[PDB]
């Protein structure tokens, strides 16, 4: 069997305990405890795992229930927001590609819950990267997100303008 690290083991645990249903995930309290016990509360890659494992087709309604967990882990750190977005890139690109046309709507949901900052989304959406997914997959996901990224840029520019 293939050699793994604490991040692989975390992901395997979540998937096994939940079987094939996100409803049967361990509680957010239990997930946080496992992260602490694995000593990966101080590492961004933890959020990458959650970004791709926590959700399914009903992702739009699964954001609010996990806000406590995600906000606690991110701790205002942009490196952690970036990792969450990385995990979401894997979710959209590899897990539920049927949801790719709805990416702007979904990312807006994450943004409204203070989960991903404007600066992170803009930097993320202005390039492609093979870091989280293959480059070809990255292009699809981030092109689909462009309308919302444009909106964030435009929103912030107008905000700066109306401050004369």
């Amino acid at each position: 069997s293939v050699q793994n690290n604490k991040f692989d083991e975390f992901g395997e645990w979540l998937l096994k305990e939940s079987n094939g249903s996100k409803d049967d995930l361990p509680s957010d309290v239990e997930i946080y405890k496992r992260i602490v016990e694995l000593e990966i509360a101080d590492t961004p890659e933890t959020l990458q795992v959650l970004g791709q494992v926590l959700f399914d087709d009903d992702i739009i309604n699964q954001i609010e229930p996990h806000v406590g967990l995600l906000t606690k882990l991110i701790n205002g750190d942009e490196e952690f927001e970036k990792a969450l977005l990385g995990g979401l890139e894997r979710f959209f690109g590899l897990e539920k590609p049927n949801l790719i046309p709805q990416i702007p709507k979904i990312l807006h949901g994450f943004y409204d819950r203070d989960l991903i900052s404007e600066e992170v989304l803009i930097k993320w959406g202005s390039k492609v990267s093979k870091k989280y997914v293959p480059k070809d997959v990255s292009k699809k996901v981030r092109k689909a997100a462009k309308p919302f990224v444009k909106w964030l840029q435009e929103a912030e520019e107008e905000e700066e303008e109306e401050s004369d």
